[PDB]
């Protein structure tokens, strides 16, 4: 009979009860201690392909849990001004057909049917334009993380922060996850180095056969308790700082990025706000400026609303599961939310958590490694997959937008880089281990940032385009169906609420 | 516009030529030149999970083409005392279903329906056992090889090779390919080492854009022509010969078993290979084990009076692969490019992905096309790599060790990156984190099933599953058994389906 101790109560906290809990029921014992005190980071609003199955693993309905966290559809996240001003792509949630043989980019390479890969491609980039609800007002739409992500329209979700924390607070307390709010004053080791209890303010000395580090960049446990090292990715993501605000026509379904003079604003529309924030890289601009540029940005909204100035840890514990503690959420790493990866990381980790649960027995380091190798090539991968979009955007016009092009990139994508210069990005040139990105995604960003030259296929020069013109026209009209019959969001939202 | 000058005529050559065809129309000038003298390898009649792929590339029905060949189904490879003797199992062309996050093996170890996971977890076992065709008379099943094998019953053929290369040739002439009978007598390379031209006994010179060496074993153009070296497999898969007959049978005697089957021997391995009108059957064994002689007898035996009067094929194997397969203007296509022994029959599957990757690689003549020639090497180094894993995993987890043989398969060398991984298979059954991680048209569930029916290798269960609610494990355990039962009463043999083909 295993017990597991979670400490920190932010969404990495929460998740990870909800979901052990939706894995075990009341067959593994869950404690969540949290601080009063200590606040959680008040941002982590947009998800990404793998989120319908944390919702489905724990049984939820979107009626059940959508409402309640004012949460809205996330088709895609929209790039604005990277290629160059006005210009604007996405990246959806969607896969991309492949025909006789080669992928649509290749054959859009070739023969575009507009300037707009994506609009070419992909029938969500016309719903994310049109803004418009995936699914009808019945309810219909137009068993692990990757074959979730593996379906044709792998949507994701905003929603508000602390509301979904809240939500899951219930949904694992009325399940069996004792909750202690009460701060974790000391991190007791044993002898060979493990936890042997984390002893709180009032609630005594907590034992556990596994301690979940849920306590955000601080790291208390894997970090500071038990001293693994955290790898910076500042070498090639020098975008460490942030700032957001909350400030309260169709909602548009997709996130917006829209890069700035030292960095990009997130723009995620909610059913009563919008959750807005502006990363940037500190050595480009200053706090007191990258907040003026994003009220500006908001416009007269943005006036007297509080700014949540933020420091980012970037980058990834070495081992994100040590001894009996494994790291969840921004104690394992983090990388800027270009794509929104935060809740895929906590996600990834833990559906394998539970994977790799182990036993107590023979064949727990094993366990261990496997998990450790797991997590790292996500965030490894991630982290290419973000390099890409500054690599790759097109824009130039100030040091920082020059820096892109200069500054480190890992070996094994600049390698990459060169054979997507003739060949788009497939599964032999995308980084090779789980990442969460299948290569559409690559294709998506080098094609849409516009700064890398890409070449079609010369097979395509003999091969027969018949079924490639086919397959366009089939987009083409489908999209412009779509767009002429499915509601808003707005509508949509209100008819479920109703 | 562009030429491309295909020596050999082999099944390689001609999968070559018909793919083309496909591919590229007469867009592409194509030749095949292939001896009179020379014959092919004269086995090769049983296919891969690939297979699928190729026919209907070619927008080939199966009444276009399985009864010109003799061919029939292939479900499943059928392994006989591998573990022991007097049993078997399959590694059957079916995808094992995940419950909850965990593949039905991992639900298996922990709790068993009955001792055999492949019967438990896979219709297409019931199948093979009860030896009934995969479609109903009425046809109906109970754009890239990546996702052909992604489907539910990704299921192969044998079929006899003279007659598919037959078939391909017409299928390939009739749409343009240039076929010449003739003997390649020199290979000429100009200045930066690039083949100029091949010459011919009677054909003159023949000069092209891209040659395809598929000239078999001797690598013609690829090995010796342009010297490109060879790298062989051997330290860890020691099997390096093989005895092959064709043997007549009275096929409508009984049903033809929809599998190829595999049955250990003392020094190597006997396949057994069903056709419409005979059986390929064959011994693959290690020469340092057992001589050609005393194999040709095991084999005979084992074939019974049937063998009497047929001729026996000796082969001697080239086991390895090429260092590149594509050098300059020459890519190796078939046995001249590498091959393992045909355990899971994954050689025409080698020539399939070959072909496929000629069409995706293909160059222009300019810029990137040294950069084209490093992918198409990566990939198909790949999946070479990553099936000898596989088969030397077929060995080193064979319970028998009866003999010197089979006690060898667990001291000689494994690649360091599988020895890693067996040791992780012990506590994780083996999925997509722990596999060999670049394509090699194997999922993981194929490892299961050899690591599980070899029962050489003890395999835990994730300790998570004693806390995971097993009801929607038990309830996809009841669900094959309810179908592979239903089935097995209702299916036709393939007897009766082919006859109503052919009718
Ligand atoms: C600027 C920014 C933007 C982001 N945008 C996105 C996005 O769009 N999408 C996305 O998916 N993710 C996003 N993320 C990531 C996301 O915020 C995190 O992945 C997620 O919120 C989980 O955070 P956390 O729970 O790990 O940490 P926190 O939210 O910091 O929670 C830490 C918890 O630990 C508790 N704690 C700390 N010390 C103690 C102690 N001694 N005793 C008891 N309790 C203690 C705290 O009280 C708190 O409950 C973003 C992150 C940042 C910084
Ligand atoms: C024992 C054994 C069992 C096998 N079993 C299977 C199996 O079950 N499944 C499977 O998929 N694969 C199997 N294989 C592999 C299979 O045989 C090959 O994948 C396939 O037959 C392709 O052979 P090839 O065309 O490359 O060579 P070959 O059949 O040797 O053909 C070579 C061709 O080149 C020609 N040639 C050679 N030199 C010259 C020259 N100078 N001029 C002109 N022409 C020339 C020859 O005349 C011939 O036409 C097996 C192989 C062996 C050895």
């Amino acid at each position: 009979k295993k017990r597991v101790v979670i400490v920190g109560g932010g969404t990495a906290g929460w998740m990870t009860a909800s979901y052990l809990t939706a894995a075990f029921g009341d067959r593994v014992d869950l404690t969540v201690v949290e601080s009063a005190q200590i606040g959680t980071i008040g941002v982590g609003e947009a998800t990404f392909s793998d989120i319908r199955h944390f919702f489905e693993f724990l049984r939820l309905e979107e009626s059940d849990w959508m409402p309640e966290c004012n949460a809205t559809y996330k088709l895609a996240v929209r790039f604005e001004n990277w290629r160059e001003p006005g210009h604007h792509f996405y990246h959806p949630f969607e896969q991309m057909s492949s025909v006789d043989g080669f992928p649509l980019s290749d054959w859009w390479l070739r023969n575009p049917t507009t300037s707009r890969f994506d609009k070419d491609s992909f029938v969500m980039t016309s719903l994310c334009d049109a803004g418009v609800s995936p699914r009808y007002l019945d309810g219909s739409l137009i068993s692990t993380i990757a074959e979730y992500q593996g379906a044709q329209f792998p949507y994701a979700y905003h929603f508000e922060a602390h509301l979904l924390a809240k939500y899951l607070t219930g949904y694992a307390t009325r399940r069996g996850t004792r909750h202690i709010v009460d701060n974790v004053v000391d991190v007791a080791l044993d002898e060979r180095g493990w936890i042997s209890h984390v002893r709180t303010e009032e609630h005594g000395d907590l034992e556990a056969d596994l301690f979940v580090d849920c306590t955000g960049f601080r790291g208390l446990l894997l970090n500071k308790a038990l001293g693994e090292p955290f790898v910076s990715y500042q070498d090639t993501l020098p975008n460490d700082s942030a700032v957001a605000l909350q400030v309260p026509e169709p909602i548009r379904p997709c996130t917006t990025a829209t890069a700035q003079e030292a960095g990009w604003i997130w723009t995620i529309p909610l059913i009563s706000r919008v959750g807005t924030g502006y990363v940037y890289a500190s050595d480009y601009t200053t706090p007191e400026q990258a907040e003026r540029v994003l009220r500006d940005f908001v416009g007269p909204a943005a006036a007297d609303v509080p700014a949540n100035h933020i420091k980012m840890r970037i980058g990834r514990s070495r081992r994100s599961w040590v001894n009996n503690c494994v790291g969840v959420g921004l104690s394992s790493g983090f990388v800027e939310p270009l794509e929104s990866t935060g809740i895929f990381f906590i996600h990834h980790a833990i559906e394998q958590i539970v994977k790799y649960f182990p036993s107590g027995g023979a064949g727990d380091d094993r366990l261990r490694e496997l998990y450790n190798r797991s997590v790292g090539h996500v965030m490894d991968g991630v982290r290419e997959f973000l390099v890409l979009h500054y690599r790759s955007a097109k824009r130039a016009d100030n040091q920082y937008w020059k820096d892109t092009k200069t500054r480190t990139v890992p070996d094994s994508l600049a390698e990459r880089i060169e054979f997507w210069k003739h060949k788009v990005p497939d599964a032999e040139t995308v980084y090779p281990y789980y990442h969460g990105l299948p290569p559409y995604s690559y294709n998506c960003i080098l094609l849409g940032m516009g700064g890398i030259d890409v070449n079609y296929s010369p097979a395509l020069d003999w091969a027969n385009e018949k079924a490639a013109l086919a397959e366009f026209e089939r987009i083409r009209v489908k999209a412009e169906k779509l767009v002429q019959e499915l509601p808003t969001q707005n509508e949509y939202f209100a008819a479920m609420r109703a």
